[PDB]
């Protein structure tokens, strides 16, 4: 998947929103960089150097290397490597860096020179940087993404991951996947930490006391419905399967701690709503595009991997079933996003 | 020209080639880079970090890495930083990394992880790296592009530069701007790199002694026919000005001392063929092929320049006449691009 995995490049860009995951990692990513700017890492205030791992493309792209620069200099260089997968979108981010550069010359003040945004390409399962050479490597809504389909060809039956109707030898088999891979993550990045040096990650998360569905929830439903409507064939939704877990936060605790290289500083979930990033009639007009809306945004995570095993005649039907869904969920009040944000020191 | 300059994205990777320049460059590198392992600067043996300054794109960029690789590991992590301009085709390298990086693998032994690329975009004339962090710079065939035209609207009669028939205002107007231009170039980079760490420059020169046309000289004389020839008015040829200088050696070393921040460790003159990356009937036909082959080369270097400036329509003709004067040249036996290459150590 390090070579077939991304996001839409509707777009990404166009569906993607600050107002959905970045608002509620804001005040901790504040929090994390002013500690670590008070622990006095070395060299940290000539130069801090900062990874964002899966930054993707789009305004979120901007708005987290943003966020980061405001973080550093709230009353030092700054050198930010960005990176995702070898067929990310990086054309077109660096060719509205010019532009980004005079703003953030025009709104800090920075002088241009002094904030050095490059890119490390590949996939953060494996090295990207060299050893104790960062002070904090960021991810947002990335981690959830496993290395490959759990290493378990067998039939996932009605299902597309781990999901809660998912029989116990699947979920095993996807737990296990995001174990070997959360760890490795874990291994390989302490290494490229300073000492004492920050990890803030924030993924999907599953929550037992809930019942919240989440976007792949979402698409699960939504194939279903069509291979009971006659339009998809069982065997289509029986070979099926998305390399994407959703742990619960103690899940993450446990691997954590049994890795052995970071302390977990912080550690906690929110749910953020479907349509958070959805901007505005009588009402029935109001709620349609609001599902609509969430529709788009479930086709622009997976509308690669669904090209690719479905082919491209059922994607305007699969967005159908994705809208109807959407909005029987949130007129039930259960339509959210349960995500996990952990902060992470590198144990001396 | 931060924003407008760039090789062809036909394509420069498509007529470039290891033959022309880069066998030249290289044992000058390999001598270059084990003296520097030599030298012991501090973290070498750790990671050793070096940045290529105008990597562009193409069969180029990978041999340059491969060339630098293969000179550190002859009988340490690395970290390689690509430098182009913000519109240079970056997806594409990024894209053949995967298989690069196996082919390193499988040369090498070089386990993958043990070599870091990514890039870092933006003009060579501004900072790129944070302060003494870089081992070595690399630049091949980049150093002539001046960071604007001139700051001499002026005529430029019957010359796109300051070409031998080009008036002495001219001349000194390009002097004083690649004076600025690379005085610049050396005072920032000196700054990122590390104590005692090494530049290793490549670039066009002018050599009073011998009367060798460069490209821009072939492509000088070529827009000129068509003035002539009645296909192109005066005034295009008389408001194009292209930002490119052809320093001699003496003017290159003059900058060097006058700056101070660099010792010169080597600098020398070489002459390469027109046609050196040219491969294989009567004979006319051959030389027919190896002429068309120049005025490729030279179309993939200026097209967009010339597309800007002229529009589409002319670029046929103009690689007609540019053949034409090509083989001309090469039967005189002055057929060479004449080129310096400089090494530059940082002074205590
Ligand atoms: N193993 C991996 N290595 C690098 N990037 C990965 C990855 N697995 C998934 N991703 C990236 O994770 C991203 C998830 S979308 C999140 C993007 C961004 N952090 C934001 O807030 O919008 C995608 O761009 C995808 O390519
Ligand atoms: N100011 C500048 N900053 C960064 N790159 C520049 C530049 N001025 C010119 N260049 C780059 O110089 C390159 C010249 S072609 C040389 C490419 C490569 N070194 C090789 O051996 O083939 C172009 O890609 C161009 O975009
Ligand atoms: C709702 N939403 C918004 N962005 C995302 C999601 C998601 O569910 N998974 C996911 O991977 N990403 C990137
Ligand atoms: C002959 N040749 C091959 N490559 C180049 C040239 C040149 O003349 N200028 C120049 O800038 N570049 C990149």
């Amino acid at each position: 998947l390090q070579e077939v995995l991304h996001m839409n490049g509707t777009s990404y860009a166009k569906n993607s929103s600050y107002n959905l995951f970045l608002i509620r990692v804001k005040p901790v990513l504040e929090q994390c960089i002013q500690e670590l700017l008070r622990a006095n890492l070395p060299n940290i205030n000539k130069c801090f150097k900062v990874g964002d791992l899966g930054c993707a493309s789009g305004p979120n792209t901007f708005s987290t290397v943003r966020d980061i620069v405001q973080s550093i200099d709230k009353v030092p260089t700054i050198q930010i490597f960005l990176n995702d997968l070898f067929q990310n979108d990086f054309n077109s981010v660096f060719k509205l860096l010019p532009s980004f550069y005079r703003n953030l010359e025009k709104e800090n003040g920075r002088k241009i020179g002094s904030c050095l945004i490059g890119a490390m390409p590949g996939s953060f399962y494996s090295r990207l940087f060299p050893e104790e050479s960062m002070h904090f490597l960021h991810s947002c809504y990335c981690l959830h993404w496993l290395s490959q389909v759990p290493s378990g060809i067998s039939v996932n039956k009605g299902c597309i991951y781990s999901s809660k109707a998912s029989r116990p030898p699947i979920q095993k088999a996807y737990l296990d996947q995001f174990t070997k891979d959360f760890t490795t993550f874990l291994r390989i990045h302490s290494e490229e930490l300073i000492s004492r040096g920050r990890m803030l990650l924030t993924f999907i998360c599953k929550e037992d006391e809930f019942d919240h569905p989440n976007s792949m929830d979402l698409l699960e439903m939504s194939i279903n419905d069509l291979v009971i409507e006659g339009h998809l064939e069982e065997e289509k939704l029986d070979s099926f399967n998305v390399p994407i877990y959703a742990p619960s936060t103690e899940e993450v605790k446990r691997i954590v701690e049994e890795e052995g290289s970071f302390e977990i500083l912080y550690l906690e979930t929110f749910n953020a709503p479907y349509d958070a990033g959805f901007s505005i009639s009588p009402v029935s007009c109001d709620e349609h595009a609001r599902a609509a809306h969430v529709a788009s945004v479930v086709r622009s995570i997976y509308e690669p991997i669904l090209a690719s095993h479905f082919g491209e005649a059922i994607l305007p039907d699969l967005s159908h079933r994705i809208a109807k869904n959407a909005a029987k969920v949130l007129r039930s009040g259960k339509g959210f996003y349960d995500s996990v944000i952990i902060s992470l020191a590198k144990k001396p």
